[PDB]
């Protein structure tokens, strides 16, 4: 499960770079870097990335916006590529590998809003994505969302596993070692993480008390659905897959099937902290909680 | 995995105590207790439960009601705590322990019609849930269900897992030993059950040839989603959490998430025995089948 | 695990018989019979199956069409039944078993649209499921569904586990060996599989540029859950189980519970080949992955 070029190989993250080219038209950098990351404390996973961020950089698009993407392969012996579920595209020519030390850039338009799992699509992909190569791209409704308008504060978070290392039978076969929350930054001064059992509990999420807060979520498993639940709350409005549409409301827990994502929205009525967890408790014991501090103010 | 203070522990069951305090204001007090339960045939489980019951009694309140909620604590080493999914509250402040040989009162609005998982609250979670502190709370809808001038008869089932005895590795890590359903009263006559593999094999839930069935059902985990499935029929109406605006139609199976809740709605067109289950079909041959006679009186 | 008189047999599969036999009543034969089929490529499954197919041939009626149903045992030893989610039936009457060398007739009613699972009953049902005995029957709404002048082309896919052969153990509580998609013919000229790893990735299904694909999509089990997702595409809309009601729109996954079934729609707007997949990768890597073959004419 070792591979020999990898040894010692931690690359620093490298910055997302994104800038606007059109008003519909957006150009997207990352790389595919191998990066040590802490996935609980004492225990070090040579992740497989993009940007050396697991999950990845988080990508905020318009609805409408094409998106002309570019990997910068830095891994010196595995290929790697890029699949969006946002986007429409042909797998075959635009979710295709780029080779060690090139790059390739591949364009596709983001019709849909919501919010996505990107992955890498790199056969065998299960190692791809279980190694760390997956993140959520946020593509922003044209109208947005009926309830816009109630939102106090926003957050992103993100459900993935860990395994043993590099272990295609265990990717397989075995049930996963850790599983865990992370946050990625939507604004200035927003907390931006990597899937960890402790960095969510240890520095939790800030809010005030009486605020709505919406949380863009995804899983992106590899291999487990999630029972997503806000303790001491109830969902006042669920969007499946963040399409406006799919409008529920007073949900306690929202089932995200392995690739899943929601917006939901839920009032913190009291001050103290809340966790958020997997309501299948066998994985929330294994990481799989984060926590809301709510303070009179919203600052810590 | 054993707890020398719990060895030749058996707390008798106690009753719920509820009673009505104000027009939208309701009195509950519970026990966290130890009680043997016999959850295959031959195989008994020292449970954590409220009450004496795993899962737990039923509590009925309605939209808009404030819980006054005691618990009194008879383990005589283990604290035990409550979370209702019904209802806002801090976690930190209104979810909190109750040490041995104590009570503690925890006020809490339930704001949002539905069929709500309530659990035990202590760290670990997994280790409490998984030992028998589970159990639903009912919020009646201020304005009813749509469907509601069509249904002829109701019950509450619930399904949970079992495992190994208090092991923490088995809960975190192992298969299910045991899926099973229990039925909670609603009305004067219904049965009321644990959670074992057999009750309502052999005592089947009653019903008349011709009827509209209701069911509240919850699917408490700790871990496993459930695919819930009447035999013989198809669900007319579903209500996903209990909430009347998430109401699907014509729905053969219905996924839950651990913590999961829905109202479903379905026609029994013919005298017979009609099996409940969940599809997930290890776990139905693990135990989660559950019997509804249909006769032409609705007598047995 | 070895049925002695099921040694050397492999019975070869026989063709399904149906017939309308009224404006609302249709006629429908199958078998029960032990057939070889390679589930992986040097891995041969004698499987207990309807028709020698596995899962088994493809059912439609319509909406409000009493079915029925003769089922002819051919295993010499083991009796067999039939249970389909689609109709109103008493489970101790109609869904009985067959004798070897026997058989059985039972009518009822297909009341409600949407894409059900149908299975074999004989207790254990997770035995009889497991080792092949399972299927889709798909009811054709009386109303059509909203989207239906926009769909071009159409197929049917279906995703099933196998286990170690006829091991109760393992299909309790083993993971699955393989899990598999397999296509099942609406129209002449359509493919007609069984659940095997690699058929519809060595003989993609067809479509051409532009085209808006629906799939009538079941997740049989017997015990997992399925993240039904096509590459490269988002679905435009999905009905949940098939039934018109049930209307999501924009979703990039279907979260599908054991038994599930949905009707998704998308559009592929470029050339290439796209995967469908369970996104639970570890039974994408252990099969599940079909292959959509996108052309500029449609042909291969
Ligand atoms: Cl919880
Ligand atoms: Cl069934
Ligand atoms: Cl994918
Ligand atoms: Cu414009
Ligand atoms: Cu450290
Ligand atoms: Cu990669
Ligand atoms: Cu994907
Ligand atoms: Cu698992
Ligand atoms: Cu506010
Ligand atoms: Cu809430
Ligand atoms: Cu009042
Ligand atoms: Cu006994
Ligand atoms: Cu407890
Ligand atoms: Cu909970
Ligand atoms: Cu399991
Ligand atoms: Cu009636
Ligand atoms: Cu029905
Ligand atoms: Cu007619
Ligand atoms: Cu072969
Ligand atoms: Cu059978
Ligand atoms: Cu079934
Ligand atoms: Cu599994
Ligand atoms: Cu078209
Ligand atoms: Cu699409």
């Amino acid at each position: 499960n070792v591979i020999a070029a990898h040894k010692g190989v931690n690359q620093a993250p490298v910055p997302l770079k994104m800038e606007r080219v059109g008003p519909h038209d957006v150009h997207i950098e990352m790389t595919a870097q191998i990066t040590d990351i802490e996935i609980d404390k004492g225990k070090i996973y040579k992740a497989w990335t993009f940007n050396g961020q697991a999950p990845g950089p988080l990508v905020v698009v318009n609805e409408g916006d094409t998106i002309h993407f570019t990997l910068k392969n830095m891994d010196p012996v595995v290929p790697h590529s890029m699949n969006f579920h946002a986007v429409h595209a042909s797998p075959s020519k635009d979710f295709i590998d780029v080779m060690p030390n090139k790059s390739g850039t591949f364009t596709y338009p983001a019709n849909k809003p919501g919010v996505f799992m990107y992955h890498c699509a790199t056969k065998p992909v299960l190692q791809h994505i279980a190694n760390g190569m997956h993140g959520v791209i946020i593509v922003k409704p044209k109208n947005g969302y009926p309830t816009d308008k109630e939102v106090d504060r926003e957050y992103v978070l993100i459900q993935n596993e860990w395994y043993k290392y590099n272990d295609m039978n265990d990717f397989q076969n075995g049930v996963p070692s850790y599983v865990v929350f992370s946050s990625k930054a939507l604004k200035p001064g927003d907390p931006n993480t990597n899937g960890d059992t402790f960095t969510l509990k240890e520095k939790p999420l800030l809010a005030k008390v009486g605020e709505k807060i919406r949380l863009y979520i995804n899983n992106v498993g590899p291999n487990e659905v999630s029972s997503f639940h806000v303790v001491g709350t109830v969902f006042d409005d669920v969007y499946l897959d963040g399409n406006p549409n799919n409008h529920l409301q007073g949900m306690q827990t929202v089932m995200l099937p392995a690739s899943g994502g929601a917006v939901v929205e839920f009032t913190v009525t009291r001050p103290g902290t809340y966790p958020i967890v997997t309501h299948q408790f066998n994985h929330a014991q294994k990481g799989a909680v984060a926590m809301l501090k709510v303070t009179e103010t919203g600052e810590d």
